[PDB]
């Protein structure tokens, strides 16, 4: 069907609309109460992502007709280099759009405005380097590497009253990252729960799969096999002979497992039962190339595979009781530049948070080893920057100071976002944290626990410095692609 | 009684449109290049009504359902003290509604986040305090007469490009009215005529109206005569029915009781001299013909309005039935003329020895524009009598509300808990008027408000909007002044009933039904 | 009877709905941190009437078809015996109805639970002379006056700005007031002047009536005179008709009668030295002429509720026709002028022999909020009323709520059988009142609660709720206090209307006495 | 300060649509092969009227709602 | 089958109303303070593309019914 026209003011509107339905779903997501949503499609999206990261759902899908799945697409290339903390981004760029009916007022010409975002971002940088902060995070750190930004990113998700803890054991796996490769082969994922403790911290590699119930319990000193690939009696003999073949080798070898990224052959798992060596069948191919960098790898090839041609690591793999669970693991690796994060939860599907919290908490901490630059956490940031900014309007000529005074403003909604959820009057709060932070102490900040404000440096919270570098240039420029664009060129089926 | 359902939310909202679609009206109105709202209405008034004043247009019209009528109201007690000058006040009110939407994402008590209005009682002391008004106003004086005050009232209205020169003339009928005699009696129209002066000085009161084609011209040492009372004869309370009489000898002294009235009127009227005679309402048309034989000039059907100032005027008299001449009345004697005037035939009553009231007469092109001359004017005569005795002003153009913008930021921050969060955000409704007065000028609005602030931040007070440069200039040498109960009376009244009423600042919401 | 089909459950529901849609509107009224109310209609009653007395726009209102008006009507008998202070009573019966949502599930007998109300007689009965409360209210008083109570009333008021001062006024009114009759002769005119004192005692009635532009000024050793039967004299309901006379000349005759009239009245009158007089209905034209020169001030159309104040004032009269002069009338003299206030004039009347009958005098600001200086007074008058004559009152702000709540919960448990559930919810009910005071103040509901417990718990009768801290503090400073009867009515009235509810099928309209 | 309310370029448009009508009419007025015009309207006025002049049959009416009559009276 | 029914001067219009909705977009791009803008579309088209030269966009589609494309295609 043809149809939809729209121009100038009704073009804009569409923009408008699409702004302002994500900034309410958006809203609670941001500080300690932070409310979980859920969200399910058909066909291949499978079963239980329940999202509480902002970033993870909206990527993932472009549900509707209104024009916005581009502004979402945005906050992920910001997500690579540090992305989240808490999802604001999008809060930001969504509240410039009200003025845009001021636009009309100013009855002349919206292109003289959208010049702003370049001083925005201006804005931005001298929002960075000026009106100091922590000056921390000194490298692996004793006490200061988490309890911190993590405990705020937490903070937006519920399971804060165990997870609070899990967050602590994520800057351990950022101690190892750091070096010589990059942000690589990093593999977690939630086993529900049942301990105080509520994560195990593997040495190595992650999987899940079983090749059946029957098989040797553990396996040490134990070399790993990937291999690519997966008259009329001695047809049925032939096939006695693959079997035969990977014995033989096998023996020799002493391999202790096997995995493949395929479907297996049956005949061979009666054979591992009873050599002592445990199989793999149909394993993914990205847990196969998170391991081969680990374990120095192989060349898989044909059953010629074996001995010299492949590397088989040797510390300890099992079978494990997670908990409750059962959860394979690789570990003891010689290179020690690829590790693997495990962690567990209370289990409401609400823990299902971890899955997603985590991907915005795995680039976090990884981040904090290489800018060796932090900013305290619990909103301090926002709150000193605002005070800052204020003046920093009339500062600049003019074009730069009306967009700057609205984008100074929007840093006051954080703090009372923050303890909005907190369960305590965001009335009291604003007034009182801005006078601490007006003061002069930076470590001051929203104390979520105690009701009010406190030393955020004693709770222990920091928030990655590239966080709040990136995410202001960021912010702007995201923003400015919805309201300079007033008439989007389409065709819409559906 | 019945209809018109709203709670909380729903409420507060219905006060937050009414400020929002008023600001906007008003937006074109403020500052040297302002702009001209023109009205049309049915079922009870004559036609196109044209106001650049905000409170008289506002005091005439309840166009609807939303609220805003008694906001309105209140801005004429500030026309009796002090009033005008520019309008400006209700633009402050309707910003400080604007941030209220904020406050539903803090969702839980507006009254901890309202602090503010104790805090905007620093806006009482702030914004009127700091900064040398204006001084002496001697009496009469010469060169300070005008070109300053009455100028950046008009300035803000269209008309300035000839009515500068019409606000000059204002105060000169405001120095006849200093001294002791009431603010009364005093009264302008305007006539479709094209001049330079475009408005003429007369030495008393003008009216429109004649007896007839016949009767003098011109009388001399004129003495008025105003009677309640119609001329007219035949009824009374009781009629005496129509009667018939007995032969056609009696029905003649009917007629000739007729003669009686035309020969009390002429009798002592003749003792007095009566020049001139003004009746409010219908006149009978028997004495029409003695009148001009006698040389007295009679008016017909004079409007009631210009008879009550015109008493004043002359010492008045007693109205009653025809006993009211000689004594009774009293008659002021200079010069009663009919006059054309440009091109209409007008009559001038003056010479008044008492000297408190005079009359006005504006003179234009014959353009609805030049109807804007009506609104300004009467924004004129409010504007003078209180510039004179207040002995206070302050500088104009936004230059007062730039400054206490700068102070009240700073005092957000510096009161520690609770206190902070409504401070600032009264702090902010400073920021809008800035913008209003550069919008009307047809600069951009986002460039000038940044430029703006940077000269006010300074210290000089002077400072200000100039809106045909098109940035920031010296609002003192451009003569433009605010009166300071203005000012003042506006911050208490925001900050009144919002003080004590969930005692602190962001107010109003809805209360019962 | 029968017809409007609702039963039980729905029934029920209609009594539900109204309880909660009263409350929340009412809410904002109790405490010192209350609002003002802004009400709009259609079908005559052509102006908004802003009251935040719950009392007074409940009952001039039956808006629609849900019952609550016969209960709204019954707070007004509260009102003779106290009424007022803060209203409250309406809140807590409404506040019973929502757990009756538990009680579906109960599924049992209505009537069984209804119990826990005559259980609720004994808390009624043990609220008394358990609160702990002050004494004196000697009579007159020196400091006690006021600056307490009616301030309270007033200040759930928006007016308490420049009103807290018009409240303290009240009680030298009340002083005078004191005797055996109660409330007698009390009236009260908005003045649209500006004063910063906001009102003026006067010491005899204020009406606003004038007799004509003629006539003297000021008199002294006044006599009044008050006539049932107008000075109009012709058509009666028996038409003379609009008569027929033979010839003209005795037309005459018909007009030399109306003079007789006039002599009747200018005969006596001035025997008698007559100086003002006041009639209730149309003045006939000739007499006024009369009234001028004998130097009487006459008044036209006089309000008959006006008169019988005064009548009692002056000290009565007989009134029947013209014969009424002299000692049939009985005329107190002082002083009667016409004084201007500021603004629109008026006539006073004053220096009253009898002393019973007294008028008070407002001023203010000029506005909505001015107007709610009528509604303000009203409360204020009753109040000091019953604090002397009750001798007892009790502590304001909630203090006496929350320690009747702590004695109460231990009650339920301790009970047999049906009176332990009945009367452990009865003692929840109280709870709220707390919550509803705290909330309008600007500080924390949920704080506020836990805090609150505790004071009053140990034994601290003048602990109480304290607004504007948004703690807890000592009501006695503060002076907030209610009168004891105000307590001994509600609780048994709050028990006896929430009883009926569940057991009546249907609701609709007002009838009884 | 409302009444029949259109801003800024719309109430521009209502100024620009009546000096417009008015210039055609009046165009083939001028000169020497100028052509004479006749109106007929509805209620008190009659039937046929013919004016060379301009200024003639501008000031005897106000057809509609649109402004130009003040315009008209100069 | 028949919805539409346009002749001379209105025929002119659709081509008219061609020139202006392509301006509005394209003017904003016009010299050293441009804006970006993005297209989605469906079918044949891996994702949505955005473009800041009017010439490659135009190229690119031929969205609707007015006759613009040819204009663009020199």
């Amino acid at each position: 069907a043809g149809a939809d026209e729209e121009r100038a003011e009704t073009a804009r509107l569409s923009s408008f609309i699409g702004a302002i339905a994500i900034g309410d779903l958006v809203k609670s997501t941001l500080g300690p109460k932070g409310m979980d949503k859920i969200l399910l499609s058909s066909g291949r999206d499978a079963s239980l992502m329940v999202t509480n990261d902002g970033a993870t759902i909206l990527k993932n899908i472009g549900v509707d007709n209104p024009a916005a799945k581009v502004l979402v697409d945005m906050s992920r290339v910001q997500d690579d280099e540090v992305g989240d903390g808490t999802t604001s981004v999008t809060v930001l760029a969504a509240e410039l759009l009200r003025e845009a009916e001021s636009l009309i007022a100013k009855k002349i010409h919206p292109q003289t405005i959208i010049a702003g975002w370049r001083e925005a971002t201006k804005a931005a940088r001298q929002a960075l380097l000026n009106s100091a902060v922590d000056h921390g995070s000194d490298e692996v750190k004793f006490r200061q590497d988490l309890m911190n930004i993590a405990g705020t990113t937490l903070s937006s998700k519920l399971l804060t009253h165990h997870k609070d803890h899990f967050t602590k054991l994520a800057v351990e796996a950022v101690l190892r990252l750091k070096g010589s490769g990059n942000l690589e082969a990093i593999h977690v994922i939630k086993k529900l729960g049942g301990s105080l403790a509520d994560s195990y911290l593997d040495e190595g590699f992650l999987l899940d799969k079983k090749i059946g119930v029957n098989q040797p319990k553990r396996i040490e000193n134990a070399k790993i096999l990937i291999a690519n690939t997966g008259k009329v009696a001695e047809i049925e003999h032939a096939e006695k002979e693959k079997m035969k073949e990977k014995v033989e080798r096998i023996l020799k070898h002493g391999i202790n497992c096997f995995i493949n990224r395929q479907l297996i052959y049956n005949y061979p798992e009666q054979l591992f039962g009873a050599a002592g060596v445990m199989a793999i069948e149909h394993a993914d191919f990205v847990g196969v190339e998170r391991l081969a960098l680990v374990t120095g790898g192989e060349i898989a090839s044909t059953f010629d595979h074996p001995e010299l041609v492949k590397l088989g690591s040797c510390k300890l793999i099992e079978e494990v009781m997670i908990g409750e669970d059962k959860l394979i693991h690789f570990s003891g690796v010689a290179l020690g530049e690829a590790c693997t994060i495990v962690l567990r939860g209370a289990t409401q599907q609400i823990l299902d948070e971890a899955e997603r919290s985590l991907h915005d908490a795995l680039c976090v901490l990884a981040q904090t080893v290489k800018d060796s630059r932090t900013v305290y956490g619990g909103g301090c940031s926002e709150m000193l920057m605002a005070h800052a900014v204020t003046q920093l309007a009339s500062r600049t000529p003019g074009k730069e100071a009306v967009a700057m005074e609205s984008y100074a403003k929007a840093l006051r909604m954080l703090p009372t976002i923050i303890a909005d959820n907190a369960g305590y009057d965001s009335a009291d709060l604003v007034a009182q944290l801005r006078a601490a932070h007006s003061e002069g102490k930076t470590t001051a900040g929203l104390d979520m626990k105690e009701g009010t404000i406190g030393d955020m440096s004693v709770l222990g919270i920091t928030e990655s410095f590239q966080v709040k570098r990136q995410v202001l240039l960021s912010a702007a420029e995201a923003a400015e692609v919805i309201l300079r664009v007033d008439n989007i060129i389409k065709a819409a089926p559906r």
